[PDB]
């Protein structure tokens, strides 16, 4: 029954909030809908795989809150394999390379590719991380999809195809589904295009030894029986002196404050008394999650490394079930594996198949991309379709369709009386990631500490010291990258010399 | 506890289904979240207005099922006032007109406007009513917003501004929010642009004497104690012999079958066991409802009639709170009033104001458009902001953002085990309206009758005889409307 704060949701955000609150001396309870903690992180263990992350997995430089939280829990990271060459597979052929971006040789195409990435970042710098709706052209940008933006910007099909794969991979949604403003904010708040797509020096640099699901489990250990499993919240009543939170299995909890640490749309699964204010009531029906199947095929050895491929494949084409892969081999070099994502519409289309049918398509694709018959001999397969999860709604995160962020975005983390809002969707730095979950959980716990009169207002938002274990190389550009014209810029230059 | 069918929701659709099954001899229960029936219909009564519809109100020709149902309940309709001239207010001046569409005088603008309305209807002819995802260009049209379509189509700002108002009024959403495929389907399954926008011989022809809220009320009267108010469903368990339906107030119902008669996205408020299949699980997070404030300003007399204006106003531009009005005067000529809609982003923007502030902005606008100081002296005001309703989500109806219809649309009315889907969103003719609520409720009730072996499969979908009281006249076009070129068509001749 009685405590100081009820946290709804026991993913990384809810658990980080509850930890911070418990450490400050408050009585907290965490109500978790599932028979497990971790939410969109989930570490499967069995004898065949040892452990494997089926949800959120990668961490990297500039993600200093999840690194510090995980380090304090006694966790360690290891580097994702990028020793050998990456592959870009396009129009049925593979092209090995080094560096974060596939190289482009054709000079006109090079200008178009260079201008594409440069412009994403140019536009992003006009967008405040904490208030994207305050960008000067916020309305214009929000009223366009990413497909429309790409249509205006990309003068070559080569750039437009790569850019489409970029969007599908970043937000598990089609370019026609998402707001240009939202997507430009999303990339910028992770530190830009280079940071977001990079393995070395970027978001996919590292994984946690033993799995990311340990973060949530270890905090559950510290909190003990304050974590209540299989307590889906159905009802929040704020009409009396203390808040009442009711669960599906018939229990009632009384609290001074509530943290909602669930994806924004899952807020719909709760009946509110009094009803939510209008802006929030409608916002929660306008913010879906993307569609992805995360698939892991195991092999006897990491045979790709022998042909000088690191296991990274960027695979363009409608026939390809998987558009992106990484080496998922253990740091000890055993349980050789390839992780791949089935993205957006393909997750919907391929969900119709059996597990065995999907394994077969993946192996056939990998054999072709890697030019290797060994890829047709899996020893094991694990997969997870996040579209089927009642208590997630999708993965990795919430996307904004056109027109939504400028109209409703300002209420995302606005308190509703004594309900405060956590979850990765409400973060301002790596929103959508385990990193943003930690930022949002800890910020919402501090909003409650400030309301209780325990901390001053200036301590609600707190900087994080850089990790000493995972240093961040700065993002740099060359002089030519900076000053080379776009395609229409060069055309304008030609019309000027000719006139 | 125990019955044959539990219907979740007591709006028109859920009540229609329950009535059909009751009349068949089955034992029905209706679980309704609110302290009232009607849902997105709501008739307020007080001495100042007598009665007023603050949600769904209008009915018209080709809406035969709502007309039959209401007649059986003892209801009568009357005609919305369209005797005098309509007004199109553009660039700060009023231009009175007759006929459904505002006239265009510039020859280039004329061609552009003509082409727009014509093209909406041509594109709709390729969209099947019962399967819009089967349109030959479904993906291409689904992957574009209506804003993109209008930018391509409309060569003048005049046409683009009227087209925009059209979208905003029809679906209470912005052009950039909505799929082109879904919008074009929506228009097509109402019978086309003329039918949808017309008062005479269209959707706004008539209203119910005493209010549309009487439809649900009178069915509730007929169902006895089978309707349970303040029973929001929170849980549906299908793992056993009988379906188990649990309510927020701790009650438990057991039935052979369930009809879900609530907006698709409101299905999010129910915890399901076993979980819903993947496609429906994601579909119900992808389908918002629009945003509207319905506002009624009352006057001593319908003074506009003295100036040969009927009270219909089509008001262009960003600055105007209301883009569209109709005369809301009672048949007897008393309780004079103007009904107006504050639409889409204006509902969001103006909601922060007080009721009295919105009243003043409305009266000043109507004074300017009607050219009458009489509009400045209202006797009463009523309004309803539908965006604030927990158990509606919005009004009038669900819209589909780009990409959604083709990817998810086929699961909208696919049964989940022993759960069948009603609600106006599931209709194939006047979906979004009271008419479509009836169609979908009665169809869902018959799917279950068929599941019980009571009727054959060919009796699940049933045609409706035309109303004798509200007969439909055909929509016609002229030779020039059909054959005049578009702007780029005239350019190609030059
Ligand atoms: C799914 C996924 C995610 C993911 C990704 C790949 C996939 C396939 N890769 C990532 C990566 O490599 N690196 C990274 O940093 N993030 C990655 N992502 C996203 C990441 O997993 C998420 O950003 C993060 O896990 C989100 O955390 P958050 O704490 O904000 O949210 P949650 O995990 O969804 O947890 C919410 C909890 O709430 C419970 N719930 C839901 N409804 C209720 C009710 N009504 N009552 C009580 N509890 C409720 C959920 O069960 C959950 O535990
Ligand atoms: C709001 C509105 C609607 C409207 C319109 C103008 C406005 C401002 N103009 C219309 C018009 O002139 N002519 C017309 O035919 N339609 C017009 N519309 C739309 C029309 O009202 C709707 O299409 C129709 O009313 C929809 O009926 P339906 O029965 O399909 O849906 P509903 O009214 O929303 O009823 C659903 C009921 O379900 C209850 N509910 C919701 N959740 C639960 C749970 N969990 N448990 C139990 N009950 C639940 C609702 O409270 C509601 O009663
Ligand atoms: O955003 C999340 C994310 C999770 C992930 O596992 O891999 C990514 C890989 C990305 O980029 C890989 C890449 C490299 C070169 C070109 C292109 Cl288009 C993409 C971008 C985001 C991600
Ligand atoms: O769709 C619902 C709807 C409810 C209504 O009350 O009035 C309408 C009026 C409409 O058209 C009026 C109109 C006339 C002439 C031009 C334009 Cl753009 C609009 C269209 C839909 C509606």
């Amino acid at each position: 029954n009685k405590c100081d704060v009820v946290v709804v949701g026991g993913g990384i955000s809810g658990m980080a909030a509850a930890k911070l609150l418990h450490d400050s001396g408050l009585n907290v309870v965490v109500l978790e809908a599932r028979d497990r903690v971790g939410g969109r992180t989930y570490t499967l263990r069995n004898q065949k795989v040892k452990y494997v992350d089926l949800g959120g997995s990668y961490v990297g430089p500039t993600q200093n809150r999840i690194l510090r939280l995980a380090k304090e829990l006694g966790l360690e990271t290891y580097k994702v394999n990028e020793v050998e060459r990456l592959i870009h597979h396009v129009k049925g052929k593979s092209y090995p390379f080094r560096g974060p971006f596939p190289p482009v040789w054709n000079p006109i195409t090079y200008l178009d590719h260079n201008n594409f990435w440069r412009t994403m970042d140019d536009m992003g710098r006009e967008i405040p991380s904490d208030a994207p709706w305050k960008a000067p052209l916020a309305e214009e940008w929000d009223n366009m999809t990413m497909k429309e933006l790409l249509d205006k910007l990309c003068w070559t099909e080569s750039a437009k195809q790569l850019a489409t794969l970029f969007v599908n991979l970043c937000v598990t949604a089609e370019t026609h589904e998402v707001s240009a403003l939202w997507f430009l904010w999303y990339v910028k708040q992770c530190g830009g295009t280079t940071r977001i797509i990079s393995t070395t020096n970027g978001g996919q640099e590292r994984k946690f030894v033993g799995g990311s699901g340990q973060v949530s489990e270890r905090i559950m250990d510290l909190l003990g029986d304050r974590v209540k499993l299989e307590r889906p919240v159905i009802y929040i009543d704020q009409t009396r002196e203390n808040v009442l939170v009711e669960t599906l299995n018939h229990e009632m909890y009384e609290a001074k404050y509530v943290i909602s640490a669930i994806p924004p749309t899952l807020g719909m699964k709760i009946h509110f008394n009094p009803p939510l204010p209008m802006m929030r009531n409608q916002m929660i029906t306008r913010v879906p999650l993307g569609s992805v199947i995360k698939c892991i095929v195991y092999y006897k050895e990491p045979f790709w490394r022998k042909k000088d491929y690191c296991g990274t494949m960027i695979i363009d084409g409608e026939e390809a079930p998987v558009a992106y892969t990484l080496d998922d081999t253990k740091p000890e070099g055993n349980y050789a594996a390839i992780m791949g994502f089935i993205l957006a519409h393909k997750a919907r289309k391929l969900a119709r198949l059996t597990k065995e049918e999907r394994l077969k398509k993946l192996c056939e694709l990998y054999a072709k991309v890697l030019g290797s018959l060994e890829a047709l001999e899996p020893v094991h397969y694990e997969e997870k379709n996040w579209c089927e999860e009642q208590y997630s709604g999708g993965c990795y995160t919430t996307y904004f369709p056109p027109g939504i962020l400028t109209q409703y975005g300002r209420v995302l983390r606005q308190p509703v009386d004594r309900i405060y809002f956590a979850g990765t969707e409400t973060a301002t730095h790596w929103s959508g990631y385990m990193e943003g979950a930690v930022e949002a959980g800890e910020r919402a716990a501090r909003e409650i500490l400030h309301a209780m009169g325990k901390i001053p207002e200036d301590e609600i938002w707190q900087s994080e010291p850089e990790s000493v274990d995972v240093p961040a190389q700065p993002i740099t550009t060359t002089f030519l990258e900076r000053h080379l014209p776009s395609v229409p810029g060069l055309l304008r230059l030609i019309g000027l010399t000719t006139i």
